[PDB]
């Protein structure tokens, strides 16, 4: 069995590349430990960058998401009670955010790799990487039983945080980076409408609360909680008592509480790992770095990662320039920092952390009060939020 | 002996303001323990702002200033080898810094107020405050062996963070923040010219260093050092090896060395009491706050702290408003705040820290990178600089 790149993983960073591939020519076939259906289930991001949302479009599955998405032109921060809102589009020169599930991206992704009739192996058990460094590389997994094997000439490890790619390279080789943050994310979502049109990111003392959404009937709304915290200790009216309190009473007051669909918790880390590829590995994704949801710039880097391997793939391929891949990690750290420096920016002035002494209390109160009421804070936020600009390459 | 506002402290602030009170008409006496030959032996800031440089102006003690003062456009900071230069006046919009040094500014003042002939007690041996909350307070103390009292109306406490205004308001009725940093600054001055014509911040592997000046003809370096560190410890031939090592070669290259005029150590701190008067006691610059060193916001906020106290106390004298004096510390404050954020981010970017893991490394790496190459990043770094503007007041 041969393919020209084999694809760990079906999540939105597998399915993007080997969607991108596929319209160039270029074989691929995906391998994925879960079922359609378990894939499908994870609810995670909700907040897509500008140039996200075109490369969506460059892979031709960008039909729904016109129609259901909601593009966002400002986004809010509460504290010390007092909203203020910030002009995504004025200050960032055009640019905006797209509110649109990530459910609904892989759901997308995966029927247009449906129709198009690539290959796609679900349940594939013991992926396995071989001959990493060689001119021949090779997958081996267990199909249901029988030990299948899969010769290709490059493997783009798309597998997250906890896939096997990064497990194959030596441990030796990679420079890790990282910082575990000592609360984590208490989700839910609810059939009811959100409370605003727009997302409210709110600091309070009791720790950060955010409003978001997912159509005008569906809301995903988060509060931050101490690491101790197990879910089913958080029965849903728990949840919307909590919520309340940590927003602002005039936004409280119109909230319309209903019974959870998915209440999940999710702890925040900080994660990069150097470089990002190991022979004819290449890492993309969550495989390779992790930055708390605070930025909402998880998936959006990941769409970067593979808009820069699709592009060196083509010219190793289709130019026959197989000596320019080295660059990928290089290319792609830039970025990476940038985004993980505002992510963990983000993260520090919105929650609430323990051992914190009076002189920091104030810092980062200050810190809120200066970016959000100075033209040119209030600029660095913005271009942040909508994304940096991706990188030309060569 | 009998006053309108006894002013504690003949250092830049209470000679400032008791300048501006002269002025209006307001009579006041300063009482400093130390001689007028020990007050200009500190050396201290070189950096002001343009509204201080206004307030000399208005004090009508800027005709020295004028001339022998050098207005700097631009401020550079080299980090991972590799000068950046930000354009002040360009990103601020007009405004600049002027280097002229605090032994200067002291100096002036000092004329100015003796051709005046207003009242100055220098050796005011054993100050102290009482009836602070009375509608008739005095200060006590004893001029080289008699205790001589000093009736007034007012007292303004500018004898900086050793004072005794600060430890004469009940300490229950204070608020103290406080950072203490784990390094201090080496600071250097010499009769050689300086390096460059704009001051050089520069983050090194070593620790911070910084090129500053005091004329054509007199330099002023600084590096960081530990606190274990004794000053008699550091040869100049080993600060200057040391600086040159922090630098980039470019630089260490056209250095001029030489002999020491002065050298001493500073350890950085933050400090900020809240509120910042008690009574009829109200305090100013550093006897109510203290800034690190690295955004050169000290004596620059005791200008604004006594900008703010004298055209309160005219609203009270000349208009008879003296209820509006209780809004002193919610109107400095704000100030002060912003200013001390911005001293602490400076510190942060500039400075090696002892335990360090990797991803802080990279974080603070990545914060020049960011700052340092974004517009909006620049001009937050740049309108902070050159001070933010004073208020209105009422
Ligand atoms: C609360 C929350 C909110 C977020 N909000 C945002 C936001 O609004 N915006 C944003 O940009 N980011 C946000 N994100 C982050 C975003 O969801 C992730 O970065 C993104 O899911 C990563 O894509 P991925 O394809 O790289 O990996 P994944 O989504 O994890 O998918 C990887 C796939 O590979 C599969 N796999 C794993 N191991 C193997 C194996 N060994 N063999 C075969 N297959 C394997 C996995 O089953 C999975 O299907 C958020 C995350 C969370 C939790
Ligand atoms: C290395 C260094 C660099 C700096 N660089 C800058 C820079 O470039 N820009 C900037 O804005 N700031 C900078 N500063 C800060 C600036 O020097 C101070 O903020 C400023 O000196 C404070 O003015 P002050 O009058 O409030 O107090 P001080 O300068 O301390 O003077 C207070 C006076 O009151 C007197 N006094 C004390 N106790 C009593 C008493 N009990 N009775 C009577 N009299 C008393 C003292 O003798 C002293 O004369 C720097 C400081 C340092 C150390």
């Amino acid at each position: 069995m041969k393919t020209q790149v084999a694809i760990i993983g079906a999540g939105p960073s597998g399915l993007l590349l080997g969607q991108l591939l596929h319209k160039a020519g270029i074989d691929n076939v995906i391998l994925e430990r879960q079922t359609p259906d378990y894939v499908l289930g994870r609810i995670r991001a909700g907040v897509l960058e500008q140039g996200m949302v075109d490369l969506l479009r460059e892979a031709g599955v960008d039909r729904r998401m016109a129609r259901d998405g909601l593009v966002h032109e400002g986004v809010e921060i509460a504290f010390a009670g007092q909203r203020r809102r910030i002009d995504l589009k004025r200050l960032s020169g055009g640019k905006t955010v797209t509110v649109y599930g990530q459910t609904e991206v892989t759901r997308d992704l995966m029927e247009a790799r449906e129709a198009c009739g690539a290959t796609t192996v679900y349940q594939a058990a013991e992926v396995r990487l071989h001959d990493l460094q060689g001119e021949r590389p090779y997958v081996t997994f267990e199909r249901d039983g029988e030990r299948l094997r899969l010769d290709c000439d490059y493997i783009a490890g798309c597998d997250g945080f906890h896939g096997i790619s990064r497990q194959s390279i030596p441990a030796e080789r990679l420079k890790v980076f990282e910082r575990v943050y000592p609360f984590g994310w208490l989700g839910l979502l609810a059939d009811t409408p959100p409370v605003s049109h727009e997302l409210i990111y709110a600091n309070h003392p009791r720790g950060f609360a955010l409003c978001s959404q997912r159509s005008a009937t569906r809301s995903r709304y988060y509060v931050q909680v101490p690491l101790s915290e197990k879910v089913e200790d958080w029965s849903d009216e728990r949840f919307w008592t909590e919520l309340k309190a940590r927003l602002p009473s005039e936004v409280a007051e119109k909230l319309v509480t209903g019974p959870s669909l998915e209440k999940s918790i999710a702890p925040l880390r900080s994660f990069v790992v150097e470089p990002m590829q190991h022979g004819r590995l290449f890492l993309a994704g969550d495989a390779a770095h992790i930055v708390p949801p605070t930025g909402a710039k998880g998936l959006n880097l990941a769409a970067s990662d593979v808009s820069t391997l699709y592009r060196l793939l083509l010219k190793a391929y289709r130019e026959g320039r197989g000596e320019l891949l080295e660059r990928y990690s290089a290319i792609c750290l830039r970025r990476i920092w940038k985004a993980e420096r505002f992510s963990w920016w983000m993260t520090s002035v919105l929650h609430r952390f323990p051992d914190t002494d009076a002189f920091s209390q104030r810092i980062q109160q200050t810190e809120l009060e200066y970016y959000l009421g100075s033209e040119a804070g209030l600029a660095t936020i913005a271009e942040n939020y909508v994304g940096l600009p991706y990188e030309e390459i060569e």
